């Protein structure tokens, strides 16, 4: 019954798609977003997921771009919509600070998964969004200070975003100065 | 930094069942939120028992489902869009309270998971006009589905459960146990 269509990027190496199935008719639809069994694997082994996220957030609001040296991320949105980016920040990689869009709808089932040092970033595009995460990584959580920011716009990375004007925290405006 | 926080209170009125309550970061942007660490939580259930399945049911106003069960599965159930009747019935047949119940009304507002254990009915009732319910599945060797689940009527005089309407949608499993 319960089933994951899991697909690399095309763009950045170790980012994958994952695809759930549901049921659905008229009344709404029922999914499994994790199982252990299928999907521990894309974490290398040793490293648990064991920490689940929520940020719910209004129109126009873009958080980012965040990560850290060894959080893994399993990454979607169960409401409204969100334009989820994923930046390579890893200085060894040969696709350093480029990125990749997906239009996540919580109408189609879509969760990124991001390694380590990567930069986490989305854009609500609807009224409302709910943003779920899960977190794998070893020991104590990497909280702010513990994480690095890039600008929602540095011009390095060059993320085409709807907006020129986003509603940010005090954090990610401070990261564009 | 704000630290991540459970409050965890046992109910008062059916042995077993917890009421989780986690933290908020709120401001002007919305709300970020733990649901749930290995960490503070893998404790609610026995030892060798992990967390291992994440669900979620995006449903309508007016849509009930339950109630549902099965011998072996604990769940942590929540809402976390929108708002619903969340009800939790005894269906341990040794159980003091057996077929008793209680409601949680789910919302952000009241953020609030609920753990139960296994034989436990599980229920909710969609009161905002569309709800996104999580729950997470802890239980050891292969998931119960629908067949190895037993079901009880929603309104079943027995156990009297007080809902908003007496017209729900139903999905025809839960009309075939009325
Ligand atoms: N793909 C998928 N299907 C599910 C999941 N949970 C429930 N279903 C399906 O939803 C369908 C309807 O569930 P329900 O009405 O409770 O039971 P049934 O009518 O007796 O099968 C069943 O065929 C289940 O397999 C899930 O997490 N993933
Ligand atoms: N209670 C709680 N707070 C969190 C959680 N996740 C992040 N936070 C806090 O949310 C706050 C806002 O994050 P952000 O604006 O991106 O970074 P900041 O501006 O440097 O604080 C920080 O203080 C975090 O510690 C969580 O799961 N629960």
């Amino acid at each position: 019954a319960i089933e994951f269509d899991i697909q690399e990027s095309k763009i950045l190496k170790g980012v994958y798609i994952i695809t759930p199935n549901k049921f659905r008719d008229l009344r709404g639809e029922i999914w499994t977003a994790f199982t252990d069994e299928y999907l521990s694997k894309l974490v290398p082994d040793g490293i648990k997921f064991k920490h689940d996220k929520f940020i719910n957030s209004h129109f126009n609001v873009l958080r980012g771009i965040h990560g850290d040296v060894k959080t893994y991320k399993l990454v979607t949105c169960v409401y409204g919509e969100v334009h989820q980016v994923v930046v390579d920040c890893r200085k060894d990689s040969p696709t350093y600070l480029k990125w990749e869009k997906f239009i996540i709808s919580y109408k189609n089932q879509q969760l990124i998964l991001l390694p380590p040092n990567m930069g986490n970033s989305h854009y609500v595009s609807s009224k409302e969004a709910v943003y779920y995460y899960k977190l794998a990584y070893e020991g104590e959580y990497m909280d702010a200070p513990d994480q690095f920011t890039y600008a929602w716009n540095d011009e390095r990375i060059g993320i085409d975003w709807p907006t020129n004007t986003p509603i940010l925290s005090d954090r990610d405006i401070l990261a564009t100065k």
